């Protein structure tokens, strides 16, 4: 339930992570 | 108490996710 | 042990927050 909705939650925030640098990068190769 | 301040968290958070998309729009309308 | 590593947490989501105003000044200043 608890530790499983913890690991949910770092899933979306690894993805979060990831599109941040995303559209850091893109706003540099603009 | 716990649940109340995960909850106050959940709001700054939800801020946070908003304040980040408009500063990188902005960047973008710059 | 947990109250331990959620203040290790804290520690690197503030960083993490300091890091996101940098990269965001210095596309600015670019
Ligand atoms: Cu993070
Ligand atoms: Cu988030
Ligand atoms: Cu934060």
């Amino acid at each position: 339930g608890e530790i499983a909705a913890i690991k949910q939650e770092i899933a979306a925030h690894k993805k979060e992570h990831a599109a941040i640098k995303w559209e850091i990068a893109a706003i540099k190769q603009g």
